[PDB]
């Protein structure tokens, strides 16, 4: 299954992918817009097979080629069977990703399926783990320091 | 099956490479030189036999802090490959020899690395497409961009591997 990660800029969406692969799969750097193409990695959980998909952050760019990766990520997000929406948790209180951006939620493929990830949890203190919001899961992790990523990858294996 | 790692200088048609082999448009293709950094794997099949593409960031000295760092990775592909597609963009050089294109890259290659020289936009120079041989490396003329050429290297990629 294709599970797609996507959000805003320095989100923190390769050092997720980055986490889930095992790998320096993604460059990771605090300069928005770092990631253009779109990045797989094909993985295994417990007898699952998926391929996670590392897209640029989503925005208006000069960037041409920022641009370009931009289109692609939207491309992905159409053929994905799962979006992870990225959250920078130092940016926002907010849980409902409907409070988050409205607009990129309200985009979505009708029924994908949204996982929501407030990433950087070592930043914001939150408590680890998994909740729901609206009717959307909701993770709590830190990509960065890995603390959490083990209840994603056990979501994963349940919810697909 | 084995590592084919797609290298060179910046612009010379690398990305253009992959999305003809891969017979889709994997990796993003623009004029804009330092348009790829990070690494972009592939995995296609030639006569059934299995294959790694590798795309790399061209190889300059990048004023851009994730081109540098795309490069860097670049390089610990390269090592890492079974066989080096060298590409070159034909309008730039007459230059066949990989020595004459630019030493330092080849010298720089892991002892027992081979290499397959392309020669890119053969569309535009004119050159014969096909087969031939340098020095002891394998030479291919060809156009990534309107795909001429490249199934000889499709070819050669299942003879040589
Ligand atoms: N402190 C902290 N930093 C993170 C975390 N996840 C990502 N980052 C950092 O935030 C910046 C952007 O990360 P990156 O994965 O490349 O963002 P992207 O643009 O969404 O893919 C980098 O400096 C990362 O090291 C995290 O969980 N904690
Ligand atoms: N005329 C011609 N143009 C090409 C060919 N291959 C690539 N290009 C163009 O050269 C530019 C750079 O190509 P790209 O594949 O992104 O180069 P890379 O930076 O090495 O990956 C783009 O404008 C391509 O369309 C070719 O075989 N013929
Ligand atoms: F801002 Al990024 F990948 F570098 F979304
Ligand atoms: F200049 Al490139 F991939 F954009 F080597
Ligand atoms: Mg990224
Ligand atoms: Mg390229
Ligand atoms: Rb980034
Ligand atoms: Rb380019």
């Amino acid at each position: 299954m294709k599970v797609v990660i996507a959000g805003r800029p320095n989100a923190g969406k390769s050092s997720l992918l980055n986490a889930l692969a095992g790998r320096e799969a993604a460059i990771v750097t605090d300069i928005a817009g770092t990631t253009r193409d779109v990045l797989r990695e094909h993985i295994h959980i417990d007898g699952m097979p998926l391929h996670i998909i590392d897209t640029a952050g989503l925005r208006e760019a000069s960037d041409e080629v920022e641009r370009i990766g931009i289109e692609r990520a939207w491309q992905e997000i159409e053929q994905a069977d799962r979006v992870l929406f990225m959250v920078d948790g130092t940016t926002t209180d907010a849980v409902d990703p409907a409070e988050i951006w409205p607009e990129f939620i309200a985009r979505l493929p009708a029924k994908l399926p949204i996982t929501v990830v407030r990433n950087k949890a070592d930043i914001t203190g939150e408590t680890l783990g998994m909740s729901e919001v609206n009717g959307h899961a909701l993770i709590r992790l830190s990509a960065r320091t890995g603390e959490g990523v083990d209840v994603l990858r056990n979501h994963l294996k349940q919810s697909m």
